C-alpha cells in the first residue's frame, strides 16, 4: 500500500483504505479529482450538492458531511443545506433519477431523460447531465465502499472493520473450471434469490431495491448484456458528451476488473479470474444484466453464502452492513482481499447503473 500517505494523517479515512490497493487508488483518485476539483460543465458548489443528494439515498453521513463542508468552503449558498426545497429547480429535477440510479436503475427510461432535457428557464444540457450522472453513481458506489469497509467518521483507526481449509476446496473448484439451455434458467434463479438530517435531501426515502408494495422478492427484468455494453456503446457515448471523464471511467473499470496479486489467501501463484468474474457477474445479475456465454452455476460453486449476503447487502442496502456480516464471510482471507471485493463491487454496480442511464439517453436521442 501507499503506506507513507496512509499513515500520515493528511488524507481522509476513505482514501486511507483505498491506498491498500495502489493500482486502483490511482484510477480512483484521478476521477475523484476530476469530479470535485477540476473545472467542468457544472460549478463546484453544484457538484458537491449533487453529491450530497446522492449520498443521502443511502443515508451515508460520512459522504454527506464531507460534501456539506466542501460545498460551504467553495462558496455554496448555506441555505441549500436546509434541504432540497431551498435548492434551484434545476437541481431538484435530479431527484427521480438519483433515486432510480441508486436503487433500481433498470427502471430508468427515456421519459426520465426527456423531463431532464425539457426546454425552460434552466435546462440540463447533455454535458451537464452526463457529468451529473457520473457524480450521482460515483457517490452511490462510494456509499457502498464506506459502509462495506466500515469507514469511520473523521471526528473523535480509519475503519471499524479493517485495521491497516475451505480455501483449498475453493482453489480446487477453480482449477476444475479452468480445465474445461438451462443457462437462461440458472440466471433467473440467481437473480430472484433473496438475502434523519439527511432526509431533507431526498424524495421517497424508503424507496429501495426491494419492492414492498408487491409480494415476493425483487426481480429486475432480464437485460441481455450485449444489447448495450460499456465497451461497445456506453464508453463511446460518454467520451462524446463528456470526453475528459469517459477515459477515466474506462480506466477505472478495467483497473478494478483486472486487479490481481495472484494470491488467494495464504496461497500464491493462483489465477483468480474465475472467482473475480463471478463476483462481478453476480452483482450485474442482481441488477438484471445477463451475459450469454456465462454459466451462472459458477456463482454458487465459487461464492459461499456468507459472501453473497455481504455482497448483496453492500450493493443494495449498504446502511445495513454490520461488522458481524463483514467478519462472517471468508474467515481465512486477508483484510485486503475484503477491500478488494468491495472495489470490484462498487465498479460493477456503478457500471450497471451508468449503462442503464446511458441506454435511456440513447433511446431518447433517437
Ligand atoms: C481474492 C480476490 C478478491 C483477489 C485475490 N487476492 C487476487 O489477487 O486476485
Amino acid at each position: 500500500g501507499l503506506e507513507a500517505l496512509m499513515s500520515s494523517g493528511r488524507v481522509d479515512n476513505l482514501a486511507v483504505v483505498m491506498g491498500l490497493h495502489p493500482d486502483y487508488f490511482t484510477s480512483f483518485w484521478r476521477l475523484h479529482y476530476l469530479l470535485l476539483h477540476t473545472d467542468g460543465p457544472l460549478a463546484s458548489s453544484w457538484r458537491h450538492y449533487i453529491a450530497i443528494m446522492a449520498a443521502a439515498r443511502h443515508q451515508c453521513s460520512y459522504l454527506v458531511g464531507s460534501h456539506m463542508a466542501e460545498f460551504l468552503q467553495t462558496g455554496g449558498d448555506p441555505e441549500w443545506l436546509l434541504g432540497l426545497h431551498r435548492a434551484p429547480e434545476k437541481l431538484r429535477k435530479l431527484s427521480e433519477i438519483n433515486k432510480l440510479l441508486a436503487h433500481r436503475p433498470w427502471l430508468i427510461t427515456k421519459e426520465h431523460i426527456q423531463a431532464l432535457l425539457k426546454t425552460g428557464e434552466h435546462t440540463w444540457s447533455l454535458a451537464e447531465l452526463i457529468q451529473a450522472l457520473v457524480l450521482l453513481t460515483h457517490c452511490h458506489s462510494l456509499s457502498s465502499f464506506v459502509f462495506g469497509c466500515g469507514i469511520l467518521p473523521e471526528g473523535d483507526p480509519p475503519s471499524e472493520q479493517s485495521s491497516p481449509r475451505d480455501v483449498e476446496a475453493l482453489m480446487e473448484r477453480m482449477q476444475q473450471l479452468q480445465e474445461s439451455e438451462e443457462m437462461e434458467s440458472r440466471f433467473e434463479l440467481e437473480k430472484s434469490e433473496s438475502l434523519p438530517d439527511m432526509l431533507c435531501f431526498v424524495e421517497d426515502p424508503t424507496f429501495g431495491y426491494e419492492d414492498f408494495t408487491r409480494r415476493g422478492a425483487q426481480a429486475p427484468p432480464t437485460f441481455r448484456a450485449q444489447d448495450y455494453t460499456w465497451e461497445d456503446h456506453g464508453y463511446s457515448l460518454i467520451q462524446r458528451l463528456y470526453p475528459e471523464g469517459g477515459q477515466l471511467l474506462d480506466e477505472k473499470f478495467q483497473a478494478a476488473y483486472s486487479l490481481t496479486y495472484n494470491t488467494i489467501a495464504m496461497h500464491s501463484g493462483v489465477d483468480t479470474s474465475v472467482l473475480r468474474r463471478a463476483i462481478w457477474n453476480y452483482i450485474h445479475c442482481v441488477f438484471g444484466i445477463r451475459y450469454d456465454d456465462y454459466d451462472y452455476g459458477e456463482v454458487n460453486q465459487l461464492l459461499e453464502r456468507n459472501l453473497k449476503v455481504y455482497i448483496k447487502t453492500v450493493a443494495c442496502y449498504p446502511e445495513k452492513t454490520t461488522r458481524r456480516m463483514y467478519n462472517l464471510f471468508w474467515r481465512h482471507f486477508r483484510h485486503s482481499e475484503k477491500v478488494h471485493v468491495n472495489l470490484l463491487l462498487l465498479e460493477a454496480r456503478m457500471q450497471a447503473a451508468l449503462l442503464y442511464a446511458l441506454r435511456a439517453i440513447t433511446r431518447y436521442m433517437t
